[PDB]
């Protein structure tokens, strides 16, 4: 019960983005363990579906509170609760095309529940490109790096991501975040590692197009001594 | 009417954006040559003003057809009108900040008047950049590359941007942009260049955050024999 | 003389390099007109041959003393021969391949000929790539922005170049270039474009791997009043 | 005594390279187990001293026969001695200069000793940046992503690396890396992660630059279950 956050939550999801010119709503809720680094998101599109571009670039838009981090590591995230933080992030993937999204995270108390809301733009995905021909299936697992900013006391996040492709090829991009918190912080973490691990199953049918997302993400630092 | 376009047409603008969280609303209108790729913008910040980030990133969101073209290169954008053309574009600042706009183009031919929707998002604009210590002045004037992609029967453009700073610096940006007809082309051009000049003069008060731009361009192949 | 140069001169050519492992020395000379930014060269592969990847992308390493510079420009290059300059450029190609390059050009007044020394080095080409495969068959037109960074008193240059594939495809190039007077210059210009046509024709025999290049290269400003 | 290597062997290291022009070798020896990923090397300039450039640049040019890898990961570099393997590396700084180095690992088993060959070319470092005025003090430790390349039965190296600055700042780095055994693999590994440690002391004297250079790797996969 700690800054608002207990070991089993909830959360509501709302994203509103524009890729190419297509527009889309998505409308989700899950649950998890904040302080297992481990969530269950559940998302339908319910505006602009079926999305002509792959979903899974969508993927690491839908909340650092749900992260691992042992008695070493400064927890940022869960310290800037319940007020929440704000994040922002861009990328571009090895063909050119280049996505920007951003999130507003905030705790109720009340619900015990996370409302979290998204924003996410993209632009020049090829044709003939892996996503828009849908062909992606996962995000690879990987290891993303926290660095602080102190003279403004906010955190930057680097994580080379590739996007596993149905045909066995990886689609490379590159994640350049910046994490704000809602309330001035006290205390400032060093530097850090957080592994993710990802993935997403089509939960999709004849009249909606849905699916689940669980992350699974903890911190630390260098394995070596 | 040659495609439904003259020699003194007005224009609309209407751009809906966002930069690190902050949400705007800009309106304008201006008057133009398309014939001899030449216009004056007149813009107005209806919403969240005063923008806290320079205005110049917006400056290039604001129409190919005001671009003066030779008979020897096929003017993919004329040839569209009055359907009009849309475009999508990233922008990535040496700092690490990037952007993208979009925009869609419309001839309003008994109006004798040009109708321009974008949207802009911009993301990670670093505290104590020129963006935010608002020292940006005006961007260079440029020599941008148009490839075309016959197989989507669209165009690539791509021109190394530097928008020069009130110290005497320079900051550089990265154009990477898709313009596609809204109408099928039934004729392709070959690469060209478009050498542009564009300034902005600010004409703000105590009551609005207003300035005008001046758009100048033409179509060429290379100078050299 | 101005400068110890004529409008009929001749020039001296020797690269050392190493592709992916690969040595190579090459050897050559040539004739041109200063003057009129037009030059002749002809190469033959002493050491290493033959190249096992695509003679194109050596092409831009073998001297802006051959730029047809206007009066209202300053000539940085030509204002340091005699003696001569030096330059250093990194080529980052769009498949992750990237070398990188450096000459130093000098005057021999006494035989009216140019000495050109370089050294070429490139990384990760891909088996199956363009390069590797030998598919490349001229670079094409280009427009460099010249950047004068006067507290060093040197030059910078910014183009992105692309070479043309027999299929008609293209592969992009980054060309990130520092340029460098032997001699304090007493004068520094202000940015400028430099065009570019450079052509390649092989005349490789049983005995050789050879081929000429032909350059021509003007300066200017904005075509825009 | 596998592959003919042992807990406990040497080193011979022999680099030549050249930076905007200034041409310079190291001679060094050290000493490591190959199989706790541990080393030591000590390294003199014996040609250019005194380095004009950060000698931190060079550091991650002197092996990944000296990685810690576990049951559950193919060994690709062990496997592939003792004849050795080559791999080849490129790096492109935020300020835009790029460097790009290659090796030539054997291993002698009559000597029990490591010959390993250094070739180091960068370019393009500013006059007024960290590398060039000695600016840097140690490479932070990383999480190298190690991905398989079947067609051509290789491997590719991405790891974002930050040279930590005496004045606390983040000189961030790009290691794009292809490995390449000097025989025919026999198996592929997956993909995976080899996080390093590596540290520089300098030793240097009146009479020569030196120092010692502490690298400790081990490979691993996703931290998450």
């Amino acid at each position: 019960s700690a800054h608002g956050l207990t070991d089993d939550m909830t959360m509501h999801f709302r994203m509103e983005g524009c890729v190419d010119g297509h527009k889309f709503v998505i409308e989700g809720n899950g649950n998890g363990n904040p302080f297992k680094g481990k969530q269950f998101i559940n998302l339908c599109v319910i505006e602009g579906g079926p999305l002509p571009f792959s979903e899974d670039i969508l993927s690491a838009a839908f909340n650092r509170l749900f992260t691992e981090y042992p008695e070493g590591i400064v927890d940022y995230f869960k310290n800037s609760c319940p007020a929440g933080y704000t994040w922002h992030r861009s990328f571009r993937f090895e063909d050119g095309a280049v996505c920007i999204c951003s999130a507003d995270i905030t705790v109720n108390v009340r619900e015990n529940c996370i409302y979290h809301e998204s924003t996410f733009y993209g632009v020049n995905f090829p044709a003939d490109g892996p996503v828009m021909k849908k062909m992606t299936t996962n995000w690879e697992p990987s290891c993303e790096k926290i660095i602080p900013i102190n003279s403004q006391k906010i955190l930057k996040g680097d994580v080379s991501m590739y996007l596993l492709l149905k045909d066995g090829g990886r689609y490379r991009c590159q994640f350049d975040t910046i994490y704000k918190a809602k309330t001035e912080p006290k205390e400032m973490p060093d530097w850090h590692f957080i592994q993710h691990k990802l993935n997403r199953e089509d939960r999709s049918d004849a009249k909606n197009q849905k699916w689940q997302l669980i992350e699974h993400a903890i911190a630390s630092r260098s394995a070596l001594p």
